[PDB]
């Protein structure tokens, strides 16, 4: 058709359906907000939804799509958590009017043909041993932006490298959307929220606080300079039982071919058993506050 | 404050943000925005593009003029005459950005075309089509046209733009415009003036070969190919790079049905291309 029941959760699977409804809402003056997710929603996703909601006269579109193109072969794709019933229930509770739940076939009818090739940042940090990963992310986000044509698109600072790449996408392709980054939601001990946190047993869950503890220690130590920041983070991680650090890196905020001068981001990735966790924090070098 | 726009006059903007704002504002005033991407040095081929765009009711025509550095290997520039030609066509918007304005962060995020981009013209130039789809995407995003107009002359380019559009869910209609030709059939191109008289006379073999082939095709695909090959074989100094019959999307030619016959050839230093619709049987 498609029908749109205002004040209720409308679920569309067809790209054409959501595109038409979005086009219609935008033509009546409502401002279209997009929150792209892969489902398995937790409270940090709900913060994304809330921030979009607070935009005056917004209509909130939340996409749920476990994008196969951002996964490397092996079992990562099949192993991704799927909790559709909880996801949709959470969106209704939040007063979301639109959930977009496309099929793989609707998204990729010609498989991998035209795709987005990210800049050299895609080859680093998370992309190091996963060199097609961000091409996957950026290909899907580009499509979702073209399908929904939102005014603003909301991402978490949690997957900070991804946020940077998305701002690159938007800049480099002249996309008429505002990219809104939302501060990471944390458990009460500091643990960054993630759909991956379900894979930590009680021992791993206890040990996992070491990531955020290491980052906040570094952010405070940073008055004393970069080395002191990094060493404080390293000390905490080294004190933590069964935390296998992948990388701990201090970068310029754009993550790119510029040196760290003053304002930076400290990024960590670590393994707890088979569970790979990420966190990051703002760092100010020589700044007490 | 939206940049100044004067209806019925050629309005020239170099800033991507400016044409973006004027285009958006215009669409709201009840215009349909038509984009014709060019690399300048305009001839009758481009004018056919412009007239196609103009005839759409409520059209405002955006002609972009940008020599895309990214579609050249890992040139004519007539700005004044270009702009005067557009004025004579009643085109109201020219978009003439700089390389710096188009690539302000340099070459970073780009479009990776599909596997068709490595075939045919992507043989000699394996990065050419990445360069084209990247700039076309950017132009589409800047101008946000209802319809975008490309020639059938660069057929493989046109198919790849159709793939871009489907594959990225772009909200634009791609309009293919038939090749404008010289009096003897030679497909128009700024390259043609480079041919010496001997080459210019032999150059008519590309179109002749294709038209022969289209008419031979009632006897089937192999007759059509053999006919085309015969005409090219009658021409001196025409180095055929390829002659291929494909389906209209440039996949394999099916048993019968619509297809497209494509040819490329070097005459001295000048590469010429042509293509034609073929109906098999
Ligand atoms: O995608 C996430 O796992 C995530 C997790 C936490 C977030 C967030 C996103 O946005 C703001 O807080
Ligand atoms: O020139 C026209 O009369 C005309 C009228 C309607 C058209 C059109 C051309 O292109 C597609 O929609
Ligand atoms: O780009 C060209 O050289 C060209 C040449 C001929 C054309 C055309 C473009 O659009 C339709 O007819």
């Amino acid at each position: 058709i498609p029908a749109f029941h205002p004040g209720e959760l409308n679920v569309y699977s067809a790209p054409g359906d959501v595109a038409d409804v979005s086009r219609a809402l935008r033509l009546t003056g409502r401002r279209v907000m997009l929150v792209p997710t892969m489902g398995a929603l937790h409270e940090g996703h709900l913060a994304l939804v809330r921030a979009a909601k607070r935009v005056p006269g917004s209509v909130v579109v939340v996409s749920i799509f476990v994008n196969p193109m951002q996964f490397g072969a092996g079992g990562d794709l099949d192993a991704y958590p799927r909790t559709p019933d909880d996801d949709l229930a959470q969106l209704r509770a939040e007063g979301v009017e639109i959930a977009f739940t496309p099929t793989t076939a609707a998204m990729y009818p010609d498989g991998l043909r035209t795709t987005v090739q990210p800049g050299p940042l895609a080859a680093e940090l998370e992309g190091g041993p996963r060199p097609t990963h961000f091409a996957g992310v950026l290909t899907v986000v580009l499509k979702l932006l073209q399908i929904v044509r939102p005014d603003r698109v909301f991402f978490g600072e949690k997957d900070y490298q991804q946020l940077v790449l998305i701002r690159q996408l938007v800049a480099d392709f002249n996309l008429d959307v505002a990219v809104v980054g939302v501060p990471t939601v944390r458990e009460a001990d500091g643990l960054a929220m993630s759909s991956r946190n379900r894979y930590l047993d009680p021992a791993q869950r206890a040990a996992a606080v070491a990531l955020s503890a290491a980052l906040t220690a570094a952010a405070h130590a940073a008055t004393a300079g970069a080395q002191a920041a990094l060493d404080a983070a390293r000390a905490v991680l080294d004190a933590a039982p069964g935390v296998a650090v992948d990388y701990l890196e201090l970068r310029d905020i754009g993550l790119g071919p510029m040196p760290l001068n003053g304002s930076g981001r400290l990024l960590v990735a670590a393994r707890l058993g088979t569970t790979r966790l990420l966190d990051n924090i703002a760092i100010e070098i020589g700044t007490f506050a």
